[PDB]
């Protein structure tokens, strides 16, 4: 009895048990659909066995369904094997990076809204399925007919317990406009804010950056709530339930300048926006890509419907994937988002990489027995597409998070594609685990994967398996042990076939679009690519370790409080401080929390609280949390409107071990220091270090050789240091002005000069200055002094003394001349006949003056050389008359122009003046001793600006490192350009690193409740 | 340096699908409307929006809207059918989704592109849509909604229901950026074919005006819609737009694939980019800096310089305060640099159709690849003056109001395509013409070809000979294919039809779809055309026809017979016109000669050559040689238009040319099967003399009837088992000339064959020696099709089984009965229906033919390769035409190959009997 032999009598007894004639059968289509019950099998057991012999089981008697396919099984019997080719090359053929996950946010029922949350669920076997809540739904079920075929459904899922809430203040909405938007679209900005937040980048830092935003989703069911009357709707709601807008008000808010698209495949959303959000960082394009899905039940129509359908939701709810009782799935609401960037940006940028996505794919069933039925042959297709683009032999997968939807005859499908694919090869103990984040959750339709994702990042990340709920036993119709597949039912660990931990996430579209996404762990190697001055360096530093182990120094912490709202500003503060009083708090280094606040967002209102231990910190929020202004509190309600200004003055602001700490102390200082240091030694000859380090050097002729030569070159060196340790920090000046020797420093931060030119000024300046005042004697000598007399006011009064000039114009009422001491010691009493002040200064450079005028010849010599450049900042220029300069104006640092401020007028005054009038209100004073701030102060009152930020940076009797701090913080209070992440630079690998981060509290949000009225 | 910093491949544009307002639903009927300067605003057709205008509150607010727009004629009509859809399932699709399924037919005709050689191939699907407006009506009353109204209205199923019943493999996936959606659409087709990730990619955006709610909620906003529905884009009157519903669609490819499969490239993309405004002035509110920067994306993707640009199509959306944003932003990108007497054209087909929202894409890509197929630039209309806001002398741009030359300001004409969605996504999309650079990149034998192709330029030049032309006609049902073949025969007889080659004709067809039900008229001139096809329109048989209302189950079975299939001039036709199988002929006589030592071309050229001993050396031997040529021939010319065999049976010579068919062995080492067996039964022939010669027999004798008739002779065996009533046999004269009248005793057919090869049979025990020396070294490898074994009794070998064609099994077949009518029998078991002889004479079809009858088969399809007295080229037509028509593997195209770089009819395209889907509602 060959194959047709028994091929007929199968003909046969499905005639007998169907009454067709003997060939009427068809053996090109599953017998049970020629009207074949099941119960017949049983009975058909036998018959085989008795007339044959061979036993027909559930799975062979299922993957074979027609009947010339089971004519042959029977009389032949499984003969198909299929070779496996055990060398087939699955390396990548396109030069492609790996790309990182940094965040994960959740929006899934059980309450399950932070990853820990969710991974403490998943590890428990928690069953999020529920009753639908009372207050669902209740706009529909106020009319007898809807209400009863209602009740006649199912409508047990996975329900969110607070769907109406929503801060429309945070997010900046009218009531109006918040009450027309889809929950779809508050889930996306909401989920998006705590993506970041878990990443540890400043959504601010984000604005203006090219990031993308790729989001799934597949119904607008908050649309028809708006038909409700098809009159009293509001036009808001065309853009309150717009697909397209679920992406676009995310870009929109946050600001992204990225691509920004709404993907609709139905269930497999959130995967298949995951590859575009792939395939866009692979390729350019993006630099950052947020990616996931949402999904709502907003009314019942859509459950009604597939209840309607029948046999497609299961009666109890619960999602029995691949389990003997399988009978269906049940519909769920939520929403999932993830952070993805390429892995070397993220090595770079110091990110904690929680996983690595290696590859994806996309495809479609093509024509399947039906647009609803799925096709193995291409799901085939798809795992083998991704793997190739992940490079990964699919024989080294660990664990697979399938679709599982928990239906009788979809779920055997899955499994063959599965064991043609990730099982062949493999031996029987090395068989890949099976596990479905539905049975815990229900089906997410456009959110499902998501909720894989997350789940299987939480499980790369925590290095376990969760367990797999509802499973009663192995599905009759799979044969596990051929197809080399396990069910996860417990919690496990990473079996790590290959040495490290390999996932791969699929997800199919009832209308036939299939994803695969490959992840896998992240590994280590993903983390990977003067003589004499020397001595004084040495004592300094030994000498510090003595200083430091007699009595260590309490390190500074700048504590960083932001947000959107004062309001909401000063209940922050509040809540962190009760965090840090806390045991969890008290056991956390200052220097962790302070470093987990430089990572969140840096918001419109912002406030500092400089702390050295716990104590202070506390004590320093509680008042912020007030009203109460505190002197470790730095605070302001709103930003600046124009940038700083930068001043670079200095006549006068010496002191004996200036620069010295810092420059033990910092790195970076120290750094340009050394640099500026090299150019004078190459104009010079000396060493400004060694002056520097020297703590004998009172910058005195006692005890210099050339006071009035070194002491120039010194202040200019502590000025590029200074500006450039600001701007090591993200600070940029939006103007600069200088005041008789920071001229050159003024010039090279304004881009007119460069480094090396600049110092030529200044080193020639400094010398010629040197030997003018040695070669003249007597009363040749030219004095200078201050007068309480204003620039009007010497127009009138040095009729009296011709000899005396102006040299620089201070303050409206104050100003420095010089001259013949005759004519300066007697004009003081002149001054000192109306009461007016007066003071005559110590120091015979006599710049500015006539004294100058053999000078002038030799400074185009030593200058002849240097090269001009555009300007880059504004420049209020005091040598020519205090005007402004805009930037990008033609080069003015000629040879004539250095000649003019050696010889005429500062007009200090007047620059500043001007600077006020342009709308500058902050004054930065980048010097070793702050002594223009002063002056400053008095031009600004006298313009009319009595709230002005002078902001000092280095003091004498002040801690410097502690001066740089506070200087910092100020222009961060205030909203100028500083990057705060980088006061607080990671030590550890991540490992070690762990805790280089708090566990501080979230923000919070104020939700209020935003719904539409609607009936029928 | 606006040169690309990827190395990435342009994409080719070829073909076009429309459904716009004012009829235009072919890319023909919208060119002449776009050079005409058509205006398709309309008023609301009374038909339109009845199911809410039966209540007096939605009535008096919808007659207060301003409601003029673009409408289609006929939306709800839906051909069902076609589409495999039952009347309540087709009542509940939405009509976005059947633009889809009809663009996408529609778009692959017009790139003649066969949808049936796209089945199971990895071609995306893109597609732009921003609305569910058809879900509204089905919520009329939220319990009488059918749960078909799920998939009907839902967005995802718009690609993939497409994907479904196209059978594409490829990315399927639904796009809303709202009115960049069909540019979006297009970019990510563009970097899916970039990517490898997809082979073809279908492209396009759909929209539908399906009930009032969104056109009064933008006129309840104020200042959105124009007064009069009149798009007057960059004018000075510019007051607003009006909606308007539709699609488009079109067929990308990578340019290498499209100029190596010979397809016509209307346009290129060079590149593309999207991006988005960010914190503009408003959600609504354009942001020029955004746009600045996407145009700069996109050119440098492209590797363009932006100042070479000829035209921009732009968004155009006719705000009075929007042009000069989109004004403003050219301005900064293409203007810059260009001198006053280069402006960039200007202009928007928002002014011909309205605002498509999400087919605006669609629309302007449209105009765009017709503008430069077609070398012209087609006006914007509704211009009365420049926008008093926008300074065009300054912005180097131009308002192109008049049918204008593309100005080509780089020497080749370039094109920009830009979209704004209004939550403040754009994109942009650089387009250029096809250039000329895209589409590149024995001796005694020869005396007898010279003078046979001599020969034959005489014969022909005195009497050329008719071409006979294929034409290939096919539908999913007959009925429709019957129809299709009336109006075709309609379309030949007229002018249009005449004036066309008939190459031209068959052409055309054959890049039509191949459905299920297929029908091939062989034709000479046109009047056999239409004399065919009219019999063919109705049920009239006709011989000229090859018709089947549907395929066959099973693959064809490959007969490699050929025993006294021999005659004077086989295979000289044919070697002299088709290079094909001629080329076949040259390696199979090269391996012969190394085998041999003379070349058997020789032999077929030569007109003297009667195959016979008086005007051959070894007749026994190059009668088996020549006949093994011209099977590997044949079946070589039938692989090289896609035929290939589902199982091969051979006959006592064509084991040879069997095992090679099936992937038994190499043809060099067949080649050296038939070489050794061919001499050696030559001079085993020659060494004997008298009576130990043994002759061979027909008889009309049973396998079974045999076994009680060799009593009566003993030295008799049998040779072969013909037919169940027919069997060979031999063994001494004495013997066979009595048993003779032994059959003619029951009056039985007898017949005594005239050769003295005498195989089979015990003569060939001496030669078996030397057969295993001779073949020692030849390599047997699995089988990749299924084979019937007539040495191994008949039996069926399963494809991919173990190696079968060692020295064993050569030297039984040399030396045991073949087990002809066994192996047939066994293939008719299997399912089996459709034999293909390949042999110069068809003189096994007739045995094969008694077999089958004797199972039960008496439709079965017997088709032969060339004949006796028969033309040899029509013959491989008429073979090919007959394979085609039952469904088995044959690509139809391959008969007509392309000969210039007028190749193609304008037949009448494929026709559709719309019927009116839609759903009863109220309120």
């Amino acid at each position: 009895m060959t194959v047709n032999e028994m091929r007929e009598w199968l003909r046969n007894w499905v005639a007998n048990a169907t009454g067709q004639s003997a060939d009427a059968i068809d053996e090109s289509t599953p017998m049970v659909e020629l009207g074949l019950s099941s119960r017949d099998a049983v009975a058909m057991a036998s018959d085989i066995e008795d007339l044959t012999g061979v036993t027909l089981t559930a799975t062979v008697a299922f993957r074979h369904p027609t009947i010339e396919s089971l004519a042959t099984v029977i009389i032949e019997g499984e003969p198909e094997p299929e070779p496996y080719d055990e060398d087939e090359d699955w390396s990548r053929t396109r030069d492609v990076e790996d790309i990182a996950i940094v965040g994960v946010a959740t929006r899934f029922p059980g309450d399950l809204n932070t990853p820990d949350e969710m991974w403490e669920a998943l590890l428990e076997g928690k069953d999020c399925v529920t009753d639908l809540p009372e207050d669902r739904w209740t706009e529909f079920l106020d009319e007898p007919r809807i209400a009863e075929r209602v009740k006649k459904a199912r409508t047990r899922g996975g329900y969110l317990t607070d769907i109406k809430g929503f801060d429309s203040e945070f997010f900046a909405l009218s009531k109006m406009e918040a009450d027309n938007i889809d929950p779809q679209q508050r889930m996306a900005l909401e989920l998006t804010w705590e993506a970041l937040e878990h990443a540890r980048i400043p959504a601010s830092s984000l604005r203006g950056e090219s990031v993308g935003v790729y989001i799934g989703s597949s119904t607008n069911d908050y649309s028809f709530l708006a038909m409700s009357d098809p009159s009293i709707a509001h036009p808001y709601a065309i853009t309150g339930t717009a697909s397209s807008i679920i992406a676009n008000r995310v870009s929109y808010f946050y600001d992204f300048r990225g691509p920004s698209v709404a993907v609709d495949t139905a269930c497999s959303s959130s995967l298949v926006a995951t590859h575009q959000g792939v395939q866009a960082l692979r390729a350019g394009e993006a630099d950052v890509a947020i990616v996931g899905g949402v999904n709502a039940l907003v009314t019942p129509l859509v459950t009604v419907g597939f209840d309607e359908v029948g046999g497609v939701l299961a009666p109890d709810g619960r999602i029995k994937s691949f389990s003997s009782d399988a009978d269906g799935y049940a519909r769920s609401e939520g929403g999932g988002m993830l952070v993805l960037k390429r892995i070397s940006d993220a090595r770079r940028d110091g990110d904690q990489i929680l996983a690595v996505i290696a590859g994806s794919a996309v495809n479609h069933d093509g024509r399947s027995n039906g647009l609803l039925a799925p096709n193995p042959d291409a799901q085939a297709e798809v795992l083998r597409k991704a793997y190739k683009d992940a490079g990964i032999n699919p024989r080294d997968v660990d664990y697979i998070e399938a679709h599982g939807t928990g239906t009788i005859l979809g779920d055997p499908i899955e499994a063959d594609a599965l064991g043609r694919i990730v099982g062949k090869g493999r031996p029987a103990d090395k068989p890949a685990l099976l596990g479905a984040v539905k049975s815990n959750l229900g089906h997410l339709e456009s959110a499902a994967g998501a909720a894989s994702l997350a789940k299987m990042t939480l499980a790369l990340a925590n290095d376990k398996l969760p367990p797999s709920i509802n499973y009663a036993g192995p599905n009759p119709y799979i044969d596990f042990e051929k197809e080399r597949l396990k069910v996860n039912d417990t919690v496990s660990d990473w079996p790590r076939y290959s040495g490290k931990a390999i996932a791969g996430v699929s997800g199919f579209g009832f209308g036939g679009a299939n994803a695969h996404v490959v992840m896998r762990e992240v590994l280590a190697g993903d983390l990977v690519e003067t003589e004499a001055a020397q001595r004084l360096l040495e004592q300094a530093r030994e000498e510090l370790e003595a200083k430091e182990a007699e009595e260590p120094t309490k390190q500074l912490v700048p504590l960083a409080v932001s947000a959107f709202l004062t309001s909401r500003k000063r209940q922050a503060a509040a809540e962190l401080a009760d965090w840090i009083d806390s045991p969890e708090g008290r056991a956390s280094s200052l220097e962790s929390i302070g470093r987990s606040l430089s990572r969140r967002n840096h918001g419109r209102s912002r406030a500092v609280v400089l702390a050295h231990d716990h104590d202070e910190a506390i004590k320093g929020l509680r008042a912020l949390a007030e009203g109460k202004q505190h002197p470790s509190v730095l605070s302001a309600d709103g930003p600046v409107t124009n940038g700083p200004v930068w001043v670079l003055a200095g006549f006068g602001a010496q002191h004996r071990k200036m620069g010295k700490s810092l420059y033990l102390r910092n790195e970076v200082f120290a750094e340009w220091i050394n640099k500026v240091d090299a150019l004078i030694q190459d104009e010079r000859g000396y060493s400004i270090l060694e002056l520097i380090l020297d703590d004998n050097v009172d910058y005195t002729d006692a005890t210099c050789e050339y006071p009035i030569e070194v002491v120039q070159l010194v202040i200019f060196a502590i000025q590029i240091a200074l500006g450039e340790l600001l701007r090591h920090h993200g600070a940029k000046p939006a103007a600069v002005v200088g005041q008789s020797l920071g001229e050159a420093a003024a010039s090279y931060f304004a881009g007119g000069l460069s480094l090396a030119d600049a110092t030529r000024t200044i080193c020639s300046r400094s010398h010629l200055m040197g030997e003018g005042e040695a070669m003249l004697f007597g009363e040749y000598i030219r004095l200078m002094a201050l007068v309480e007399y204003s620039a009007d006011e010497i127009k009138t009064v040095f009729s009296d003394y011709p000899d005396l000039e102006v040299c620089v114009y201070a303050a409206p009422t104050q100003t420095v001349i010089g001259g013949p001491p005759d004519q300066v010691d007697a004009i003081i009493a002149r001054a000192e006949s109306e009461g007016k002040f007066a003071r005559k200064f110590q120091t015979k450079g006599a710049s500015h003056t006539q004294q100058m005028d053999p000078l002038l010849g030799e400074l185009a010599a030593e200058l002849q050389g240097i090269e001009p450049k555009p300007l880059t900042t504004g420049y209020f220029s005091t040598v020519h008359e205090g005007t402004f300069i805009r930037p990008g104006s033609a080069p003015i640092h000629d040879v004539d122009y250095w000649k003019k401020g050696l010889r005429h007028s500062v007009y200090f005054t007047q620059g500043i003046r001007n600077a006020v009038d342009n709308g500058h209100t902050t004054f930065l004073e980048l010097a070793p001793n702050p002594v223009a701030l002063m002056q400053v102060g008095l031009t600004t009152a006298s313009a009319g600006l009595h709230d002005a930020q002078l902001i000092a940076t280095l003091a004498r009797k002040q801690d410097e490192v502690e001066s740089m701090i506070s200087a910092m913080a100020q222009l961060y209070v205030h909203g100028h350009d500083l990057d705060f992440r980088t006061l607080f630079p990671r030590r550890s690998k991540g490992l070690a690193g762990a805790l280089d981060f708090a566990n501080i509290p979230p923000t919070r949000f104020k939700r209020k409740e935003h719904w539409l009225p609607a009936h029928f």
